[PDB]
C-alpha cells in the first residue's frame, strides 16, 4: 500500500520502519519542508534501520491510499487542512497522537477520518528513534459519518503488531485523556517523574471527578473511581518516567495542554460542569509555557 506519513519524528519514524520492512511504498511529510525524510530507528532486538526516504512530493500524496498522521496535537490540523485538497477525497485519514480536539478541528474534512492510539514506545535519544516497547495500537472512525475502515487495521496488524479496529475509539481516547489530565501538567508543574504523583490522592481524585463528570455527559459512562484506578496503573508502570509535558516545559518547547487539560476544558464548559482544578492546572502550564 502506498502511505504519506505526516510527521518524522518518534512515532512517524516508527511506522515508516515497519512499513519499509514489509514493502509498502512510503514517503514522509514534514512541516517544514526537507529534500527527504530521515529515519534512523533502533528496534527492539538490537537491529538499526537507517534510510533517506522520499518527502514532500505531491504527486505521491496525491496518489496515496493512506496519509498517516504522527503530529503532535497541535501541530496536526492546520497540517492536514493543508495537504487535505491534493490527497484524493476517498483517501483514508489516520491521526495518531496523545490529547483531543484535533477532530472537532477537522469537521469538514472530507475524507474518511480515523483515530488511533498506541501503546508502542518510541523515544528519541539524539539523532536515533529506539523502539522501547511493542504494543497495541487502536483505531477507529474520528466522527459519526466515518465508516468501516478496519480493512486498515488488517494490513498494519501485518505491519506493527498489534492494530485492531475499534468502532469505540473514542471512549478509549477519552480514558486516555483522562490520565494525561492528571499526569502531564502535574509532572510539568512540579518538575517530578510519574510516581510521586502518588503522594497527592486528593489532588488526582479531583482531577478525575472533574474528568468523570465531561466524559459521562459527553455519553460514555465512566466513574472517578474507575479513572482514579487506571491513573494510579499507569502511574505504577511509568512510575520513573518523566512525562511528555515535562520534557517538553524542561526543553523550552511548546506543549500539548491545548489538547489536555485545556479540551477538557472546553467540553466542560459546553455541558455547564465547574471543573476548577483541571483549569489551574492548564492556567499554571500556560504560565510556564510563556516564560519561554
Ligand atoms: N504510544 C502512543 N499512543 C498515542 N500517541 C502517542 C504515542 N506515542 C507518542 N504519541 C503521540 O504522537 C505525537 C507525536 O509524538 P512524537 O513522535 O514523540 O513527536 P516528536 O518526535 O515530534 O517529538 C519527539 C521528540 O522531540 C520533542 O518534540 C519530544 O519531546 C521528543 O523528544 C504526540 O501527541 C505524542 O504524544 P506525547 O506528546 O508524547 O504525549
Amino acid at each position: 500500500m502506498k502511505i504519506t506519513v505526516l510527521g518524522c519524528g518518534a512515532l512517524g519514524q516508527l511506522w515508516l520502519t515497519a512499513l519499509c520492512k514489509q514493502g509498502h511504498e512510503v514517503q514522509g511529510w514534514l512541516r517544514v519542508p526537507q529534500p527527504y525524510c530521515s529515519v534512523n530507528l533502533v528496534e527492539t532486538d538490537g537491529s538499526i534501520f537507517n534510510e533517506s526516504l522520499t518527502a514532500n512530493d505531491p504527486d505521491f500524496l496525491a496518489t496515496s491510499d493512506l496519509l498517516l498522521v504522527t503530529l503532535k496535537a497541535w501541530q496536526v490540523s492546520d497540517a492536514v487542512k493543508s495537504l487535505a485538497s491534493t490527497l484524493p477525497v476517498t483517501t483514508p485519514i489516520l491521526l495518531i497522537h496523545n490529547g483531543m480536539g484535533t477532530i472537532e478541528e477537522l469537521q469538514n474534512i472530507q475524507q474518511p477520518l480515523l483515530m488511533g492510539t498506541t501503546t508502542h514506545a518510541a523515544r528519541r535519544d539524539g539523532n536515533v528513534i529506539i523502539h522501547v516497547a511493542n504494543g497495541i495500537t487502536h483505531i477507529g472512525p474520528a466522527r459519526q459519518q466515518d465508516g468501516d475502515y478496519s480493512y486498515l487495521a488488517d494490513i498494519l496488524q501485518t505491519v506493527l503488531p498489534d492494530v485492531a479496529w475499534h468502532n469505540n475509539i473514542r471512549a478509549e481516547l477519552w480514558r486516555k485523556l483522562a490520565v494525561n489530565c492528571v499526569i502531564n501538567p502535574l509532572t510539568a508543574i512540579w518538575n517530578c517523574p510519574n510516581g510521586e504523583l502518588r503522594h497527592h490522592p486528593q489532588e488526582i481524585m479531583q482531577i478525575c471527578e472533574e474528568v468523570a463528570a465531561v466524559i459521562e455527559r459527553e455519553g460514555h459512562h465512566t466513574s472517578a473511581e474507575d479513572l482514579r484506578d487506571y491513573v494510579m496503573q499507569v502511574i505504577d508502570a511509568t512510575a520513573e518516567n518523566i512525562s511528555s509535558m515535562l520534557q517538553d516545559i524542561r526543553a523550552l518547547r511548546h506543549t500539548e495542554i491545548d489538547y489536555i487539560n485545556g479540551f477538557l476544558l472546553r467540553r466542560a464548559r459546553a455541558h455547564g460542569i465547574a471543573v476548577p482544578e483541571n483549569t489551574r492546572l492548564f492556567e499554571m502550564v500556560k504560565r510556564k509555557e510563556s516564560e519561554y
